[PDB]
């Protein structure tokens, strides 16, 4: 017979078990890819020529990691991202908006530099003694006997018996003795130690500021450089989010704050954090050191579920395709991890070392793109929609009603897209929350709306640069036709397919109160 | 306390839904289930018919088992006189449909005056025309000439609504023994359950009657004793080209009609569960199975289904119904019947207006008590093979109406089709269907929730203006009828352009 | 064609289930819904009662709104004579329960005067004076109506509605006198003698349990009745009053609260908690509240009783036309079927058996409709939903019941055999709604009679002495159930049944479940 595209046979299952049993490797996914791809920029991906290829390969958001680098460095990276992005601007039908994200240092603890003498890294051997010092005379003279770190109040928050993790939690030490300003430890889990490695104190109430003087400088720079969003590190409570918001101030009021959940306190206080934030990142690197690694999937699924329920963006991050730093193909676990994040409901997925420093940045981007489309088709939309509807049923909001009606109609007629005209993005955000399988082409004259729309599953932002037409009906038609041309050019649909179109009836309509089923011309 | 059983609406399971049903949760003003009333001596006057309309009658049923063409022509005239007496007010005028219910392949006795048949007593059944008007305790004439070729020894014969039963002892005559006795009058109905009755689907009389229906511009035919698709097509062929727009509603009232239901449904415009004859032809204890199966399959198909017969039977003589009758009406609405019907209760009873009024009250209560969220999900699942664009518009619109608790869906339609597709997905809110087609308006009563409104205004030159005119009319109707007030929200379905072939445009609109 | 609506049973959705219902899918022999019959002039002879038992009657209801203790004692005697006429064969013997239905706080009119017509016509718009003067208690007419509620004027106001004769006549209070009410007829009709009066707007202050009710309840204790149907229960305290009157001697008599007024519906949860079971008393309920709302109360009450695992009875006018006709109306067929689908443990007959021309036909029709509707239940969904509702409980017998019912669905078992003395284990199985009959073998005769309150429990009395070896005593009782099932045509050799027993004499419940072939 005919093998339906986009796992549509599985779509019709009555139970989740039957849905899984019907998944078919010979069911081709659609062309559109709904899951946003966020790429960390670094030495491997920094050039204008590489960035153009990154955009072509699927990058939607460029992440600048302020744990390292000067303002000069980051300004140059941002410049290059914008040069690459605008190189495509001559064709408004094919131009893709690209967002810029600033990821804060936050309250990090780091070691110093390994001493010049001897091997490049020192071996910390199981059972050996290691003294932790705060004496700056050692800040560039760390070795197998004495380790300097930059957290001055460390002795006030740890106890005898405390565990100290170093280098992505790979080395572990146990505190044996406390001095006034030093710690005598025993190496519990040994390994080779390099310079400026991350330190975690999972047992401790670390008392560094949520927003340091450095972070304030960095956030202010972000406002000056017109970044679209901030990924705020180590958010523990709503008050931390409010602090970031206050620093961004009036000038930065439209910059979106994505709180990174990466410690136990952030998980415990998740609901209040979500309420205060514009979205969330599941920051799995630190999270899986701060809590037992075998528990991370619980936090990931809980956080993604709760964000989906709230209609707020959620990003899955860290080690998704880690082996691709050195290899041109991912492991089977990595393929599975990306697919399952998409199935979980992540709006965006992220690359870190894979794009920042790795040997195969373009291949990493391309692989996220391929896996995302497969997993998107494999979602159980009918059930997901019912469950989202149930969760939000206390709300009688009119835009939610239009969004739900439009998504339902899109399922029924297998629409090739939903076209949404929006200035603030809000109407498109509501459609995205209800998880259509078809792409959402959001036409906007607001350039920042376009860049920020990448935070939401399925929104394909399109910037309209045409002046406003005097007649509302003509201005609406102009923008709808732009989406039709974009969709055709991108291969999302062709003449004779059907799309759902959401518009405002009048210029003063406060949301898209008008839904049409329209054939593609 | 939330109105309209909205607390129960939010339940996760069917059991929790039932547990939340609340006698103190008031229904809405709108009543979605169509009410079909049989017209007879108790209800035939223009004066009574006006009160019938005011009380909620949507369809007037003329039963052609009895009465001359002259008689029925006069009844039809009176229905139209009563209906048109309200025509000058476009905001309150209610269209009223006219339905012709055929005699069909009935078996009937002759003329007796009454006769007592007692248990054990012998009764001879004859076909000799010399006894047509000479029926008594010993000799009964009936009009089915082939009865002997079709019954066997031991076969049961039911007379007078299945109340009298006879068992054939020997076989142009039949000698029988009276089992269930009783007083027998003239020209009573006869049933032969489990016999293959070979009377024509459409008799010479039925042909005359159907041609009369075309002449009289009836809206629909209720075709008696439909056994198969071919029977429906025989009716359709008589109605012919001139009658092509008359809706054919097949009556399921025998075993074969139930067995061959799917082909009958395909061939028909809608269905009636004709429970009177059905409950004689099959064991009475099985009728609810047939009722639920038929209503479910009609709902699945989006074709009108009517529940009929003895729904409020005791109201022929009493001003209040029994508890079983209240339950029956509620449960038919819960099952999903588009329309419910009255027969003797309105045709000959002492309390016709009270019967109509009671159907109205029960329907509103039961409509609120449906489990719309689950019903919609299940209807969507059943029709998922279809990608129809109007179905998509309908489902999106109904979904939106649930989400924002819209007070109505307004649908602009000429053929009715867009409104029919909204009705099939079972919104809780009323569907105000504005049409310039008067026959569309009358026929719309076959569908749950459609409140038809005739627009008599000239067509405006500008499409947007003509659309607004019709939407405004619906707003005025809804306000006047107490369905909504300024500030409420409604879902509005229109065509984007005059050329659009369905309502491809949906809006959420505040009531002005 | 699959029997027992088993094709419909496999549906994924409620709509699909309905679409699959098949008139050619034969029900099983067993009938699970209990049948309660009101005994009266048409049904109180020993010979008729034997036929009523044969036709399916499980509980004989004595209506104490009428009749003397002498009368009811004679009826009870006859019920027992008929019941025990079958006792010589323990394989076929059917236990029959006796229920006492109280008068409660009724209001009734007096006798129509001797002169003039038998009934008087109360015409719309006409005046009618209500009096409490006993000089008129047997002299009621179209001008003056006596009634027996001495405090009526205290609870009614000008404008109040007064309903008479099953709510068929209505009056509006126009003037209040010290001991009288001037009314205007609103809904007219013909008025006979000793007709029921309802005051839906009023806080009627008659005692829940009158001096007469106390005498009647004590009489019920002395006569060893199995259950009491307590009229007009408005609150938990009313139930406690009845319980106190029954006292220590009557502590094992089951109290079924009749819900028949607005307050009873409002205070339903506390009433259910205090009661052993519930009756939806639809006659009075549909006068006290708008008749069009009764189905809401019925479905809510049945649902909540099902969730609690407490017996619920649907009552009143189920087959009303059969008082005079040998066949019911289509609405009546529908009503019975829908009560069973709703989840009623028992269904009831009133005038149909007490005074009608066709009492046996009425019982037989309830039997036929019940079996058809039982098969048409959506058991898979019902079980899921009941399990969901009770999931806060981790009770061990509930776990055995759910496991046993689940197993019964999976292997299409022909019965669940349950060995029980108190009935508790069988009651928990019934609560989870298997499609197969529950054959409950008990040595406690009162347990057997009371088991009729629960859907699907087919009680069987074991009269054999206790065997010394527990395993042999268990086998003896299982074998009795096997013999009963075979004799009744529930199953034959080679079919499969689920058997629930205690592992040892001291097990407090049936902690042992087996899948067993019928020998
Ligand atoms: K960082
Ligand atoms: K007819
Ligand atoms: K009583
Ligand atoms: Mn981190
Ligand atoms: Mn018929
Ligand atoms: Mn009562
Ligand atoms: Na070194
Ligand atoms: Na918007
Ligand atoms: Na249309
Ligand atoms: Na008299
Ligand atoms: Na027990």
């Amino acid at each position: 017979a005919f093998i339906q595209t986009q796992q549509l046979h599985a779509a019709m299952a009555d139970t989740f078990l039957e849905h899984k049993c019907r998944l078919d490797i010979d069911s081709a996914p659609i062309t559109a890819r709904n899951t946003g791809i966020i790429c960390t920029i670094g030495p491997a991906s920094r050039s204008v020529e590489t960035l153009k290829e990154m955009i072509k390969s699927g990058m939607n958001v460029a992440r600048m990691n302020f744990s390292h680098g000067t303002h000069e460095y980051h300004a140059e990276t941002i410049k290059n991202v914008r040069t690459a992005t605008e190189s495509f601007a001559s064709d408004p039908i094919l131009y893709r908006p690209v967002a810029v994200a600033l990821d804060t240092k936050g309250p990090e603890i780091r070691t110093g530099l390994i001493k010049g003498s001897g091997t490049a890294e020192v071996e910390l051997k199981k059972g050996a003694t290691l003294k932790i010092t705060l004496d700056n005379a050692y800040m560039e003279k760390c070795d197998e006997n004495i380790l300097w770190l930059d957290y001055k109040n460390i002795c006030k928050v740890v106890d005898v018996g405390s565990k100290v993790y170093v280098d992505d939690g790979l080395i572990s030490l146990q505190v044996k003795q406390k001095g006034p300003d030093f710690l005598v430890t025993e190496v519990e889990n040994g390994g080779f130690l390099g310079s400026k490695k991350g330190v975690n104190l999972p047992g401790a109430a670390v008392d560094l500021p949520a927003v340091s003087e450095k972070d304030i400088q960095d956030l202010k720079f972000g406002v000056e450089q017109d970044v679209d969003m901030v990924f705020a590190s180590f958010i523990r409570k709503a008050a931390d989010v409010h602090e970031v918001r206050k620093i961004l101030g009036e000038k930065g009021k439209n910059i979106k704050i994505i709180s990174k959940i990466e410690n136990h306190e952030g998980v415990r206080r998740f609901d209040e954090i979500l309420e205060a934030s514009d979205g969330i990142m599941v920051a799995r690197g630190d999270l899986g050191i701060e809590i037992p690694a075998e528990k991370v999937f619980l936090a990931q699924k809980m956080i993604i579920g709760r964000c989906n329920r709230a209609g707020k963006p959620v990003i899955c991050a860290t080690q998704m395709l880690e082996s691709m730093i050195k290899k041109p193909r991912p492991t089977r676990a990595e393929g599975s991890d990306v697919a399952n994040a998409v199935l979980d409901g992540a709006d965006c997925i992220m690359l870190s070392g894979e794009t920042a420093k790795g040997d195969y940045p373009l291949e990493a981007v391309r692989m996220q793109h391929l896996i995302a489309r497969e997993a998107e088709a494999a979602m159980f939309h009918r059930k997901l929609f019912e469950e989202l509807a149930r969760a939000s049923s206390q709300s009688t909001d009119l835009m939610e009603a239009m969004a739900m009606g439009s998504v339902e109609a899109s399922y029924k007629c297998l629409a090739a897209a939903l076209i949404v005209l929006t200035e603030s993005g809000r109407s498109a955000h509501q459609v995205a929350r209800y998880r259509p399988r078809a792409p959402i082409i959001a036409v906007t004259r607001n350039h920042q709306t376009a860049r920020q729309a990448h935070l939401y599953r399925g929104i394909f932002p399109v910037v309209c640069k045409d002046p406003v037409q005097e007649a509302w009906a003509e201005d609406v038609d102009l923008r709808v036709n732009l989406a039709m041309n974009v969709g055709k050019a991108r291969g999302f649909f062709k003449k004779g397919d059907v799309v759902i179109v959401l518009t405002g009836w009048r210029p003063g309509s406060g949301f898209t109160n008008t839904m049409r089923v329209v054939p593609v011309p």
